């Protein structure tokens, strides 16, 4: 099978279906990646996950590094045997992650050294090696999130710090001949909200040359009309030919306008978490499980949803589920949630493929904001 | 099918095994019921309850009277539509909880009348209807577990009331024909450590007559030496040709041996609770996952285990899981521990049949306490 191939179905304006061909598998994009963090998809067996449409998760390198330990999980035959999921797994870098949990940090030109919440070292070299050892197949270069807001000089030399480090992460993943011959390497563009600047990130990537690459420095807080601002000028600068990644994002909205400039890629942890926290997402809106007003509605979370919690189990369960603290109710929930996700992807890919998208995107919008 | 019936397919001694039919499935003994506390088995789906071969969970009527409330539940169609189990339940009656979990309580010949953790009143009468609007199969008639140690007088006393709960447990099921048609109703005996208020309590049980007879009062502090001392000439006691249950009980050696002494049914929170906190039963003994000496293990928790949990994953990566505090974790840990219980009781079942027995109990005990 080959180790990466892009290949465009169709499009509907800036919007792309396709799939990624791996060794593992192949991914349908717009694609939208559970997120695996400590080599778990929270609450979920990777059977399940698989069953709710998902065909690759992601896994987080800050946690792994930490606990078990990349040594520890390459002993005992990488990530993939360890959690028992057999299909591509998409890493993290660290660069992000480093800066948002650790309790201390020192940055200089190396890398960036911190203490952990639970005293290390993340570099490019480092990050790569660590993704070697967990053995994931979509590899992200080593990167720094420019805070936001930024001034434009600071966010130049974070942006010029960060494509540096772009191509140290290239050379020390060509380096190693099985993770070049089996993986896929992904470069993050930045510049913040200073278009020259995302500009100038854009072409050092191309000049050094990803399988993938992701618009990094969103979704720390600029907003939606922000974020799609920034994507509105910064996707058409990336290499067309090649996925476009979207870090971090986001509710179901984010995502269909994110997919309309461009985005084939997505991770977020909203899902996963807020199920865990009484929110599910259905067509008609988010809900809150835990409110009352679900306490005797035999509905199913959502009336038109396909998965296997919708066939079986009512609110009025889920609610009382949740209200008692029971491990169930997280389970349910993210599963509802993980399998909304991927049936959002699914008709996302689907009205592309149909040319249809632009009327899609209305008529989500519509009924989903108006609850 | 009929609403009760039991068959005894072979014995050893004082073991019995057979099966239970009732209208919404068979029982085969000696049987372990997963507990159910909140209208959840925690941390599994009932389907997956089912795949480790349980053919009956049981159900806490003091927390559902509580919540969501058993009117609640006969308004969504009853606790088997609630939670998805579709087989039999056994439902306590709330004496032994009452007392147990309440902040506080007066006691009268009336029933009960108690203060949640989250004012209330039980009563014989309040008890079965409670249990019928959860629509239960099996009921329990309400009682007073007596306190260990107690004198011989106030353990006489404790006795009698129960028994005069009993047959008020009894009318009142009597009096409602969907219930008295549909489901069964088992008494339990008291008397304390003391063998003529044991022998008191059996008889007038057996006049009321019931369909099935715990031993009550035990695993509240004797001890397992004392509790086959007590089951050695209480369960002799009890009608040969119904059901013996013990409740609370047990670890899988205490089972071993309630067997031994004609106990054909069995409710234990220790699988679940402590698959949660850590510990996995195995044929050679509990491990507590957590101890660092998994972390590198790759076997299953028990490499004979024929569960989905120990085809699948490793000690190391539950090691990691519990630690963590990942969901998943408890769930794999519960899957396996009700998974042995299971098999522990599969191994019982074939043994008796096929007059081994005494052999199984010896080599399980040499085996599991060698460690
Ligand atoms: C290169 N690898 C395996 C690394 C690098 C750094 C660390 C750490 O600081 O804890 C761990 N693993
Ligand atoms: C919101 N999240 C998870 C993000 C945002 C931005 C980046 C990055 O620029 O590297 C990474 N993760
Ligand atoms: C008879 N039933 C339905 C009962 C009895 C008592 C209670 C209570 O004290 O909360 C609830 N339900
Ligand atoms: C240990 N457990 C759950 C017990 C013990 C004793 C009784 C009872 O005598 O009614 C009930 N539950
Ligand atoms: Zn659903
Ligand atoms: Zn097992």
């Amino acid at each position: 099978r080959p180790r990466f191939s892009f290949s465009i179905a169709a499009r509907e304006g800036k919007a792309r279906t396709g799939t990624i061909e791996m060794k593992r598998g192949v991914i349908r994009t717009p694609a939208f990646m559970p997120v695996g963090t400590a080599a778990t998809v929270k609450a979920l067996k990777p059977e399940t996950v698989r069953a709710t449409g998902a065909d690759i998760i992601l896994g987080n390198t800050y946690h792994l590094m930490l606990r078990p330990g990349a040594e520890r999980i390459a002993k005992l035959g990488g990530l993939h045997s360890f959690m028992g999921w057999d299909r591509p797994i998409l890493t993290d870098s660290g660069g992000y992650q480093v800066m948002s949990l650790s309790s201390l940090t020192k940055q200089s030109e190396e890398g960036v050294t911190f203490k952990s919440h639970l005293r290390h070292m993340l570099s490019p070299e480092r990050s790569i090696e660590i993704q070697h050892l967990l053995g994931s197949d979509i590899v992200m270069a080593f990167d720094e999130c420019t805070p936001y807001p930024a001034t434009p000089s600071r966010a130049a030399s974070s942006m010029e710090r960060s494509m540096r480090w772009a191509k140290r992460s290239r050379d020390a993943f060509d380096s190693r001949k099985e993770q070049a011959e089996n993986a896929a390497l992904f470069g993050i563009q930045q510049g913040s909200v200073f278009e020259n600047l995302r500009q100038q990130s854009a072409d050092a990537l191309a000049e050094i040359g990803f399988d993938g690459y992701a618009v990094g420095g969103l979704a720390v807080g600029e907003g939606q009309d922000e974020m799609f601002r920034v994507l509105d000028f910064s996707v058409p600068m990336l290499p067309d030919d090649k996925p476009h990644y979207l870090m971090g994002v986001g509710k179901p909205d984010d995502i269909v306008g994110a997919v309309e400039r461009g985005i084939d890629m997505f991770d977020c942890v909203l899902p996963t978490r807020s199920g865990r926290n009484g929110q599910a997402f259905t067509w008609d809106g988010p809900i809150n499980i835990r409110n009352a007003r679900f306490s005797e509605d035999l509905k199913p979370l959502d009336s038109e949803c396909h998965c296997a919690v919708c066939q079986k189990w009512s609110r009025a369960y889920i609610h009382h589920l949740i209200r008692a603290g029971e491990i169930l109710g997280a389970m349910l929930m993210t599963e509802h949630n993980i399998a909304f996700y991927q049936q959002l992807m699914q008709k996302i890919r689907d009205s592309i493929s149909e040319g249809r998208f632009s009327q899609f995107a209305q008529d989500f919008r519509a009924r989903y904001f108006a609850r």
